[PDB]
């Protein structure tokens, strides 16, 4: 029923596939290993993410899943960002191969790498290590910004880790135009997306590059806080007035004036006065090199 | 865990059996223990070069649990890399028999064996003393540079080698930083918590900073000459002390530019004391410096 694609098919025969992954907006994605992904790696097994529909699909469900798998192709690849690998289209499931993060989302790699309980954790960030993820994320959000990708959902939920601390952008290509949203909608951790969108996608339903910046801010908020939850116990109506009145969240503790300031600035009311992911990557990689591990 | 009934292999570490004699044992403690060995042809272009060597292995009540917690510390060890002022790994033997991790041998013991066995009536100069600290400096700067946190530097924790060169050890160590007994002593009757940052004893929180405050008492311990630092406190007066910001006195036969260095390493803001790095540039203008 799909169309062949020789650039990317991968004959079903070469994946294992083994765990589910899902169940959180990611929709049902397995692990699975793949054998001679690359033309000169036949006998090498690489272990890989893959997507594919559900039991009662509709032949709605298969069309954003084919869109996306096009949407990647043509974004290209870059290292923080999840990259597409191949494909099983013909004579079986839709198989959509992408990169697969062993330490899981953003969000769960800062909670479970706090500081001791008075939980006790068996790895711990240094500062450097924070400003440096915050780095890798604006690095592949500028990368997407740069091929026109507006994310939409930019928040630690959707970054990834790999198993050599590579931060990864996923769900860069969902399809779109479903801005038809629930803002009661709760996320399977239970936060409501909302609480990541800026003013004007919020109110105007208008996003930007300018409102990817926004959540960027509020991710950030999020990394320092190593794993925080933004407006905890704060239902939508009532964020909708903390907006109106141009309330900001307060500054997280371990976190210096100058990245206070860096999320203000993605949070300024006027889009147009924001700095974009360029400006971003080229303060990040300046305080990067300057803060301390620790050593 | 396939360690079970068989280890990985590592050729470029493995050693023959046949090529290590196991001899007078060196330390024993609660996991394993150590003993002296001659090593036959450790290093390359030397198949005849007997070297002698530590060993450390697992005694005959260890757990998995035990035999995990030792390859661990040696692949930590091959991760850290070698350096002058850490006791470096020189081999394994991981296949067929129990798993015994080569390491470098200090015959002089610990450093506060090593300061105390030599109080004036070779005994050590001024400069020699600088020279200790300045060396434990290095060594943690390598090892910090490492992402290596210490947690437990200790003058017991440094061996000196028979050219009197310091060397960290215990550094790739496997320990819990939840199961610790703030009572339980160390071999030679002391509290270990006595060298503990006040962040890290109270908030569990180790950083390399942490490791920098036990570097100060461990300069404390070495112009002491192998003092025992607050003898006779237990642990509930000790948190009291901490909590009071109460700081061991100046030693005495100790300048005040060493002690402010020592009260620098005390100070109660970790990111207020100084890194390994400016330890090590501030005591190797200060060796140079010293009579
Ligand atoms: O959930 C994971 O652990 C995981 C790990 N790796 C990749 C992914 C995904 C890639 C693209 C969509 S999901 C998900
Ligand atoms: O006790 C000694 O003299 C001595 C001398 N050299 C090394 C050791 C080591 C023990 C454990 C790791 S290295 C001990």
């Amino acid at each position: 029923e799909l169309p062949e694609d020789p650039r990317w098919e991968l004959p079903r025969d070469r994946l294992v596939l083994g765990k589910p992954l899902g169940e959180g907006a990611f929709g049902q994605v397995v692990l699975a290993e793949a054998i001679g992904l690359d033309k000169d790696k036949p006998n090498r097994v690489t272990k890989v993410a893959v997507k594919m529909l559900k039991s009662d699909a509709t032949e709605k469900d298969l069309s954003d899943l084919i869109s996306e798998m096009e949407m990647m192709k043509m974004i290209g690849k870059h290292k923080n960002i999840i990259n597409l690998l191949g494909a099983c289209t013909q004579d079986g499931p839709l198989y959509v191969i992408v990169e697969y993060a062993s330490k899981g989302n953003l969000r769960e790699y800062l909670q479970a790498r706090r500081p001791p309980g008075l939980h006790n954790p068996e790895e711990q960030l240094s500062s450097k290590d924070l400003v440096s993820c915050a780095y890798q994320v604006a690095r592949g959000m500028e990368y997407l910004a740069s091929k026109k990708c507006i994310h939409r959902d930019l928040a630690a939920r959707n970054v990834l880790v790999t198993e050599d601390n590579v931060m990864k952008i996923a769900d860069f290509g969902l399809a779109r135009d479903i801005h038809h949203i629930d803002y009661y909608k709760k996320t399977t951790n239970g936060r409501l997306p909302v609480k990541w969108m800026a003013p004007e996608a919020l109110f105007d339903r208008i996003y930007t590059h300018q409102s990817d910046v926004w959540s960027f801010g509020v991710l950030l908020w999020e990394i320092f806080t190593l794993g925080g939850s933004p407006y905890p116990g704060v239902p939508v109506e009532e964020l909708f007035k903390l907006l109106k009145e141009g309330h900001r969240m307060d500054k997280p503790s371990n976190c210096t004036n100058e990245l206070y300031m860096m999320m203000r600035d993605c949070w300024h009311a006027v889009p147009s006065q924001r700095p974009t992911f360029k400006q971003l990557v080229e303060d990040l990689d300046r305080i990067v090199a300057l803060t301390s591990n620790q050593e």
